[PDB]
């Protein structure tokens, strides 16, 4: 009853070539469409090549830049701010998540952290947006590399170009 000749499949993972090394994510096109846009929309129009990870915390998570990696210069696709897409069903604990970083109500950046160890007392703080389902590998020897003594990164990683899987 009622049959649809085409069909559609559109590549529901990312490839983010970073000097560090490549990692594969994974987008919820579902719930995160809105972010996920924004995620796509920055890699491709060429805002997040040459930018790289200025926060990293030790046995913990790694937060990339994106506004100017000093909220000089920064706005999303949408606006300035949006409404968060926070909603009830993800979670941050399994090592290897990407959650979308905010700043206030109705006040979201354009800033992206990865959880790398469990954590249940952050697990609500922030929003989610994406997961590291191939790729947590390279982001443990970020998080086990030598630090600063405070949150500066004394290897060197960045990012050199991003494009989706076709």
């Amino acid at each position: 009853m009622a049959a649809i000749p085409p069909d559609s499949w559109q590549p529901p993972n990312v490839y983010l070539e970073t000097s560090m090394g490549i990692i594969v994510l994974e987008l919820y096109w579902k719930h995160a469409p809105k972010t996920c846009k924004n995620f796509a929309e920055l890699a491709r129009r060429g805002y997040y090549n040459g930018t790289k990870f200025h926060r990293i915390i030790k046995d913990f998570m790694i937060q990339g830049g994106d506004p100017t990696g000093t909220g000089r210069g920064g706005a999303s696709i949408y606006g300035k701010q949006f409404e968060d897409e926070l909603h009830p069903d993800l979670k941050f604990t399994g090592a290897g998540i990407l959650a979308m970083a905010n700043a206030g109500p109705d006040t979201n950046g354009s800033q992206f952290f990865v959880t790398l160890a469990p954590t249940q007392w952050l697990d609500g703080k922030h929003t989610i947006f994406g997961r590291v389902c191939q790729g947590i590998g390279m982001v443990n020897r970020v998080g086990m590399v030598e630090t600063n003594s405070q949150d500066r990164p004394v290897d060197d990683v960045k990012i050199i170009k991003a494009y989706p899987s076709g």
